[PDB]
């Protein structure tokens, strides 16, 4: 695949990790509380990474809506989806189902450390991951390894 893979990260109020801090997150390693940023008002961000282990650069499409999807290929260009841990999030998605979903798209679910993940959230097949609330000290630890999470998915995806 060529084009630029997407990201999706709608988010509720709950969430951690929104279109307005992403880029402070994996480009700085730097949690900031997204309610304290400007709001994106298109809802879109780029980031661009140098992977180790894919040559050319991969320039990422961070999507908090689906507007952009205006035909159905571009849902086979979704590379990770981040969680809300609402179901009715993939209402609208090609593959509406979390079952089938996220066993063709790679999933995340963030929250901090402490706070109880829901019961149904538990079942998906996405994977989980902590930040501390009030430590930040972890933060470059958990993005590489995120960004390594990610490396290996866009390789199995074929990405090269």
């Amino acid at each position: 695949p060529r084009k630029d893979p997407i990201i999706l990260i709608p988010s509720a109020a709950s969430s951690i990790l929104t279109v307005a801090n992403i880029k402070q997150f994996l480009l700085e390693s730097k949690y900031v509380n997204p309610r304290n940023l400007p709001s994106v008002p298109n809802g879109l961000v780029n980031i661009e990474k140098n992977f180790e282990r894919i040559s050319r650069p991969i320039r990422f499409i961070i999507v908090d809506n689906t507007r952009m999807f205006t035909k159905p290929e571009y849902w086979d260009r979704v590379v990770a989806i981040f969680t809300t841990g609402h179901t009715w999030q993939f209402n609208n998605y090609q593959w509406n189902s979390p079952q089938e979903l996220f066993q063709r798209c790679k999933g995340y679910y963030f929250h901090f450390a402490g706070d109880s993940v829901p019961q149904h959230v538990q079942q998906w097949n996405v994977e989980k991951v902590e930040l501390d609330k009030n430590k930040r000290f972890k933060d470059v630890e958990v993005v590489r390894y995120f960004w390594h999470s990610l490396e290996k998915e866009l390789i199995s995806r074929g990405y090269r």
